[PDB]
């Protein structure tokens, strides 16, 4: 109950800069890292931010994870002045970056090349829905479903299909330098619309071209993520399930049981797994979350993920402290469904498991004194139900594992690993513990007090 | 579709169209009459309207009557009065403290001063975490019952309210005997008391309910999760049939389709492995009946199941029924059972097949009884012994591979495997 | 303790020839099984023991299996007067049927191509050994680790070494034919020194061209046929653990490794297992055996064969009555220790075992309606730990049976599957039970009292 | 070499050349004296012979002395009479139809009258089936103990001789610790008296043996294979070392080589996990002492050894071993122990480690105390505390991959993994 298992982030955006030196306190005390939607943020936005989160981290000693999200490419209509679309109206999409107001422009040729006869193309975030009737070389036709106002440079997806699109994304590129003085600040960087390892190898070779040492998320956002499962979760740092955005390319009724396959895989594959967007939705409105709501956060908290991410419910909702005080509380209620566990693949994964099935028969707690948080990661993926503390003497390595599952970082500097594990024992050695470290090719330690 | 569907009827369904109403019941495998709202005659027209349609599709229904049970029946800061509120046993529960509740927990009432047969506080009649001591059957519990006695025979099941011990659910079972009723009894966990007391109540049941509006008045909102959780984990355990009731979809009272949020609750929900969910407010007085079950439908047919809670083995009939059950999964069988009782039925489905269990039956009480446990598709099917029965429903839905059965207790049990 | 799970199967030699009509009745009694050695009999001793055999039965109402044993290919030494070898003296074999006197004659080439330089040459049973200390084109020298008289005739073996000669042997053809008028009273055939798959079809070929309907049982005698177990064990119809016959290719402490490494490989196959020789062998001095001898017996039954068959013990011992005494009575005692379980390779596998296990839970005995013995083995396989009665209207299959595992075979005329199940049920229907038949692509039935 | 390797030593080990004695103490990890047949000058001439081989050869032996116990100290038909044997206990014991037994069991006499202080019967003495009621520690125990003490600091093991109760075993242990006595107390388990006692003295013991030879006396010869099972997998449930002795290679008494029998014996009781095998007439009288060692040493080397009874884990001490002995299996490693006293040695070879076990003591006696434990290796290292000593045993033995361990009952447990 008292300390979280599920890591809680927030999103940092207009209703989180207003908040008053002692609410952005209270607010802070709730997360254990934050995002920043590099869409909707300004460089000066960022910056700002980020500032506030680490001077809250150096006041409280509280390590904090800073995300920041990529708005990946996109597809959006080109300049024309508003087209008004009448339901049942058959409307002309052509590939041009500006109509002559005859019809729907479009600058992009994946658009031309993703899109088939039955189709549903979507507009307004899916409010206005699209039936292809016929297509041509660099034109489509479709019948609106309803009645909108199509404008100039708002987006366009097609339902269940992925455009294909070189990557990273220029804007993305372009993201990333003018950020790029404050990188040692960056803890992880999401991806958005992979769907290939060689799109996730090039953000990769970008972040260290420019600098970063960052954590590489990957959001699962479209039909062909999914499909391409398997390989793009193994080539991840840490995988993100975007609800609202899947939910455009599936069902509402198809989205629990792939969140589950996202989730397990994930697990399998022993990389750390968030679920994003669409936790508390109603709390940009009240401040309080339907019953339905809590049900969602319980449940899929239960499935033994490492975060959940709230976004609009922080970012721009009424209530973002409401909101983070509702996500911490709902999470010390959860009973953990015993998760899918990890592949073993080497000897140092037999170790690790061996080790936290000992402190579960035990009834003790885990202390690791990691250098580069792998040693914590290997502990944590195998899902310990108690809080594990973790010792490290690089801050940014303490901010990095704040959003991993059961880790409490705490900044300890030590000349090595047998003087780092003994402080942490003086400090969080309350009886029964395990305490260990061990890198690769060395002696792996063990101290039990039982 | 293993995870059945009840719905309850009320003025929404009433005023249907004969077409939609086909349309309506294609979409349940049972439906609940609240008699707390209905009139006798409107239980007389709403249950002639079911058989009417079973008849006509040939597919039994379950009937499931409601009782209201022994319940107790302004401005923001206000100081609030109360007074002999009929009933004493109110002001015998009632503390200094104690929150007080009002229409469905809306309005909170903090008690500041106790009396005497009143009351004071500052802003159906709740206790927020009490139990009222109030005998049981209540008269009006008696009275409805008496009132619809004339239409028993089509009643398969009735739920109770506000049960909190064995005695509760044995006194209604004695007024139903007496009545002439051959129902089953549902027990509805609604209170804390019921709770605390979940391992006796859940024994002496026959069918469990998580009543999650009711039971909400009770906990938070965030410790109701476990609280369903723990009540569907011991229905399971003990071999109970169990269902999740009220606020299922009901942000679909006003809307044609469902919030996200509720499409995941009922997905995690009907995971669990519950026998059955029931729409109440969604169906009975909403705008939109035909989406609520339509949605309902819909969503089960998604659903992937999680490893049930296994129930205990208390005698060999049991091990000889999970045994058939491991044995059809591993042949890759559909389950046919030949039954009178529908006991050999209730004992496989209580191990959880994966798959539709077809089970004959010459009597239609018990088909309609069957029609909501887990994963059986009852068939009326007239025999004169046990082994023509048998033969009948493998002739009828035979397709292979199937484990077919029956037997009673002491009796040889017939098994025929076709691979 | 009351009736035996593991199957008990006697030699008849000159010893149970001379057995008083009263000693003989106490003595098949107490076997499930009988042996005749084609090597030691002549056709009208197989006849007559068969006749006896048959007689019993008849009186008795006991089904019992004839099992018949070929000799098997040999080499011998060719004709000579006697040699008379010194310890330390180098002896020369040559390829030869006849010597001049100054060395051993071996008439068969395939010994020359088995012996390499410091291989032993055993003769006189293994009682004299020879070291080889240089071969050449159609001959070898080895010297002497003792004293001993070389006799034509006699018979060579290469310890560790498996002769290339081709099969069935002629004396094996010829010993079939023999008896081949009284074919219809012989249920088993068993192989000697087979060590392919081809050698087994052979003989299976043969038998078939002779009007044979007997199973064959193959016997685990040489190094090659150890190495060659997975192919060996799954053309066969029963597998023989010949202990007498390994025990000059192993260490006499390597044995029971390989032993234990037959019967593991039996069972993962679902072929019945015997263990032969060498299991009461003080028996033939004495009526009592040695604590070894019964622990051994002891533990080799717990293991799960299905037979233990008395070679000498009862041919040529002094107490063949007391030898099956001590037989029987030691295994009334047994504990079984889990045995390995038989690999499931289709759905009649899967019922079985289901059966089987149900049975197991219910403490229930096991009923089988078997027309050709195809169900009741296949149950048998998977070690019901209690008698399992087997109907049957062959007395041919319920003959088969008799040496399987647990098996009791009664012989019941019937008309069709669900009347002989009802006879057996109303005969053998004790609480609790489970009843059963079924054939490949027909219903099978399960009548169950709990 | 997992299974531990014992020989008695009598008359044909004494008359052994010093360079045949080497090749023989080469081949065992312990030794037995028989203070039934040895004088007191045979025990201590055998015990220095030992500690200078184990002082050459740097390897610790452990030393058990085997007591005499509370024992009671002719033509085909006859009526033979017993009178006022010494001891009462006997004619308390002996009833009509009850079997006389006489030089090891080898004559029989059926008792057909019995009197007052004597008793008839028709052809150390036993009476099958039956214990004697004789109070413990006998006198003569208690007198070749007294006998024995100045040489106690080189005793390791005193086992005891037809205990029936924990009364019996806690008997000689008040009698050890009174001489000055450090010694681990085995308890030979001999009757049927102690058969049906097996539970409470199992848990009271040091060490379990099954004494075949003396117990074969109450049992059918058939009927013995399922009481050593029945002890053995006792002991091992309850974490207790366990012996099997006599009648192991016996014909061997004769010939310089076993039967097939004897070998599978040997092979299959130690197959079934066993710490060790005590040889005794075979090396102690007979013939061939050097080749008796040398072929039960051989036939060990073979065993492949079946997945032994599991203890019961008692506390989370228990779960710690059986968690490491999980882990190094897992690892492919070797589990190295740096103990004082040899608990921590003894908990993890309870659970069957597959491996060598090296244990690093300084203390001596602690170090021959567990060379007759289960696949520990003990070696002799000074050192001033835990931590040092574990360094030096890493550094003597750590070939990787290992698990080395320290750790004492409520102090913090120490662990090295190299993988």
């Amino acid at each position: 109950r008292a300390r979280n298992l599920t890591k809680r982030v927030a999103t940092l955006g207009p209703s989180t800069d207003v908040l008053r030196p002692d609410e952005l306190i209270k607010f802070l005390d709730l997360v254990d890292g934050v995002r920043i939607n590099l869409a909707h943020a300004s460089p000066n936005e960022v910056k700002f931010r980020i500032e506030a989160v680490r001077s809250y981290e150096k006041a409280k000693n509280r390590p904090l994870a800073v995300i920041v999200d990529l708005k990946g490419p996109s597809i959006r209509v080109g300049s024309t002045s508003p087209i008004n679309v009448q339901e049942g109206e058959v409307v002309k999409f052509k590939l041009s970056d500006k109509s002559d107001g005859t019809y729907i422009p479009v600058p992009n040729k994946a658009f031309f090349s993703a899109v088939e006869q039955n189709d549903v193309i979507l507009m307004l975030d899916g409010r206005l829905r699209l039936k292809v009737t016929n297509t041509g070389s660099d034109w489509i036709e479709a019948v609106a479903e309803s009645s909108g106002v199509i404008t100039g440079g708002k987006a366009i997806v097609v339902e269940g299909k992925d455009y294909d699109i070189s990557t990273p994304a220029e804007e993305d590129v372009e993201a990333l330098k003018a950020i790029s003085p404050i990188r040692d600040n960056i803890d992880y960087v999401a991806i958005s619309l992979a769907k290939s390892c060689k799109d996730v190898d090039s953000v990769r070779s970008l972040l260290t071209e420019l600098g970063f040492q960052s954590q590489v998320a990957v959001k699962i956002e479209t039909k062909g993520a999914v499909n391409n499962l398997e390989e793009l979760v193994q080539c991840s740092d840490y995988v993100v399930v975007a609800r609202g955005d899947l939910g455009l390319h599936y069902g509402l009724d198809a989205l629990p049981i792939v969140q589950r396959r996202i989730v397990h895989t994930s697990l399998k594959y022993g990389k750390p797994i968030a679920v994003a967007t669409q936790l508390l939705d109603s709390m940009q409105s009240s401040p309080i979350p339907t019953r339905a709501e809590i049900n969602d956060v319980f449940t899929t908290a239960s499935m033994g993920v490492d975060s959940l991410w709230l976004t609009n419910e922080t970012a721009s909702g009424k209530y973002p402290l409401a909101a983070v005080s509702w996500l911490s509380r709902i999470l010390m209620n959860v009973e953990y469904q015993i998760p899918q566990s990890p592949l073993l693949q080497n000897s140092r994964d037999r170790f690790a498991k061996g080790l936290v099935e000992l402190a579960q028969d035990l009834g003790a707690n885990i202390l690791v004194f990691s250098m580069s948080g792998t040693l914590a990661r290997r502990i944590a993926k195998f899902r310990p139900r108690g809080v594990v503390y973790v010792g490290t003497p690089n801050v940014r390595v303490a901010r990095s594992l704040s959003i991993v599952w059961a880790l409490e970082p705490l900044y300890i500097p030590a000349e090595n690993y047998e003087e780092g594990l003994e402080k942490l024992i003086s400090l969080k050695g309350t009886t029964p513990f395990v305490a260990t470290y061990g890198i690769r090719g060395g002696v792996h330690s063990v101290k039990v007090k039982l």
